[PDB]
């Protein structure tokens, strides 16, 4: 289970928001483009970091930890994981998922829970780091160096696929990160499209 990794060093993970902020910032406003109104829920909603500011108030995550700060941050949350949704079927307008599918023990699963328990017409939003990015390369190529040893990476492209094969369509995506997160002392600008930012967010419909 990855997503050990992630009780194992909640200090480490809550740093990176301190030492990169204008990153941090830029990935929330790169997700907050495609964010629709409606009842959403955070699928490995972690310590909140995205749930509090975008005003999720479901979450769901597998590590007490983590969870414990989130509900200290005013999320409520569900404990399970991506694989097993403790929600019932067709209850949510949108679901988010930012840097969970790569952290998942089954990408594919993970993708028809998120299918379920949406509404029709509802939206899954996911984030990544692009495997083919400027910054995406060198996580990969320095995997073995904590959090992205037992990580999987993947392209835009990839992920779409298999959104499209759990039964998304009308994609939508937008990118950004186009500096190195060590670099920024600003807020990194959102675009439309995929191929030159490092993070990018694609919604996909549940028709
Ligand atoms: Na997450």
């Amino acid at each position: 289970h990855m997503w050990h990794i992630f009780e194992r060093f909640v200090n480490e993970y809550e740093r990176w928001f301190l030492v990169h902020r204008f990153a941090y910032l830029s990935e929330l406003q790169a997700v907050k483009c495609l964010l629709p109104e409606g009842r959403g829920v955070e699928i490995g909603v972690g310590t909140g970091r995205f749930a509090v500011p975008l005003k999720i108030k479901i979450g769901v995550e597998p590590s007490e930890r983590m969870a414990e700060i989130a509900r200290k941050r005013g999320v409520f949350v569900l404990k399970g994981t991506a694989e097993n949704l403790p929600l019932k079927d067709e209850s949510f307008d949108f679901a988010l998922m930012v840097t969970t599918i790569c952290f998942v023990d089954d990408p594919e699963r993970a993708l028809k829970e998120a299918y379920r328990i949406l509404k029709k017409g509802g939206y899954l939003i996911v984030g990544i780091v692009d495997r083919e990015s400027f910054l995406g390369r060198e996580y990969e190529k320095n995997k073995e160096k904590v959090f992205y040893k037992n990580a999987r990476f993947f392209s835009t492209e990839e992920l779409m696929d298999l959104m499209r094969k759990a039964g998304f369509e009308e994609f939508k995506v937008v990118q950004t990160l186009f500096k190195h997160p060590s670099e920024l002392s600003e807020i990194e600008p959102v675009k439309e499209g995929y191929g030159e930012g490092a993070f990018v967010v694609i919604r996909g419909t549940k028709k």
